[PDB]
């Protein structure tokens, strides 16, 4: 599916994004906006041989396992293909430990380049929370 803006922000918050690890809201918005155009099934291969999977962009050879890249690590615990739902839980899931494991939401390339140094608090004005 398509997100809305607002209407992942609500679904976000509901899953405890909000001020997770340090980045509010905003952030994940942005970064779903930038990584994905809020569609949950899209997919980006890479020069290295990995995938990029959903809403957030969740790697295949350090987060998902795919089944296809070498040296996968699988860090979430998690088959790529449950990161296509419409239901962004496994995603949101997956997330949590990416911002954990690192430095913080620097993993997501488009977030970096194109969300980080905004005001990313414009992606939730208006909406209902
Ligand atoms: O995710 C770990 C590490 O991989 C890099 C390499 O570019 O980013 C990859 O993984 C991100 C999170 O899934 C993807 O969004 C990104 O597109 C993919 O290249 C580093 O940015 C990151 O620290
Ligand atoms: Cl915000
Ligand atoms: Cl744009
Ligand atoms: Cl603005």
């Amino acid at each position: 599916k398509v997100f809305g803006r607002c209407e992942l922000a609500a679904a976000m918050k509901r899953h405890g994004l909000d001020n997770y690890r340090g980045y509010s809201l905003g952030n994940w918005v942005c970064a779903a906006k930038f990584e994905s155009n809020f569609n949950t099934q899209a997919t980006n291969r890479n020069t290295d041989g990995s995938t990029d999977y959903g809403i957030l962009q969740i790697n295949s050879r350090w987060w998902c396992n795919d089944g296809r890249t070498p040296g996968s690590r699988n860090l979430c615990n998690i088959p790529c293909s449950a990161l296509l739902s419409s239901d962004i839980t496994a995603s949101v899931n997956c997330a949590k430990k990416i911002v954990s494991d690192g430095n913080g939401m620097n993993a997501w390339v488009a977030w970096r380049n194109r969300c980080k140094g905004t005001d990313v608090q414009a992606w939730i004005r208006g909406c209902r929370l």
